[PDB]
């Protein structure tokens, strides 16, 4: 699928969300550049104010844009499943608070990479760090290990996200993740390795709707 990622690819992101009953929606657009492992996207909450902090939706809101070094192109399951795509599915468990369950299909719709997400949030404390909006507007870099899931012909990953709390503590969110291809072509089941993600969160001075401007770098590493 790498032939589809040699240049700048436009991105659409749509998420329908429900946490402790409140319904919100988010739409973003932007572009990826798997050559630099670079991602640029801006998201707006088209239902009003975001009921959760923006940094907790970042992982949910396109790993086919990772830069797989040329000596690791055979371990790039994400691009190999394209253009038919894959399902990305996660549990996100906020320590001492609620959890997210997310299901997304990531696929080429015409020439655009589309990521469409259903997110459900359950059992959150009305005064915890999530519904309380007590998290700093940033996102800590992480290295997440990828391993094949032969029984499902895809991959899995689990890792820890640490959100900074404003009071100087840390709000941990355990991520459990499974990817399986949508189509039936052969794909590349990878040797173990990891992806390194770094994210800069900003604001748009000329936007008065709830929004997030995101700059993401993703790189693969950990082979021979």
């Amino acid at each position: 699928g790498e032939e589809l990622f040699t240049g700048v690819v436009p991105i659409l992101v749509e998420l329908d969300g429900d946490v402790n009953g409140h319904k919100f929606s988010v739409r973003g657009e932007g572009e990826g550049d798997a050559t630099n492992g670079k991602l640029t996207l801006k998201f707006i909450c088209t239902t009003g104010k975001l009921p959760v902090p923006w940094p907790t939706l970042v992982t949910t809101l396109v790993l086919c844009f990772a830069r797989y070094p040329d000596h690791m192109k055979q371990h790039d399951f994400f691009k190999s499943a394209m253009p038919e795509g894959y399902v990305q599915e996660r549990t996100i468990s906020f320590k001492d608070d609620g959890y997210y369950k997310t299901r997304a299909e990531v696929k080429f719709e015409g020439d655009t990479l589309v990521n469409r997400i259903e997110l459900k949030g359950i059992d959150f404390k009305e005064d915890g760090n999530i519904l309380g909006h007590k998290l700093e507007y940033n996102f800590n870099s992480v290295n997440a290990y990828i391993t094949a899931d032969k029984q499902k012909n895809g991959i899995k990953s689990n890792f820890k996200i640490r959100h900074n709390v404003e009071d100087g503590s840390v709000q941990l969110a355990d991520h459990y993740q499974q990817n399986t291809p949508i189509g039936d072509g052969p794909v590349l089941l990878p040797d173990n390795h990891y992806l390194s993600t770094q994210n800069a969160l900003s604001k748009d001075p000329n936007e008065k709707r709830d929004h997030m401007v995101l700059l993401e770098f993703v790189t693969a590493a950990g082979i021979t």
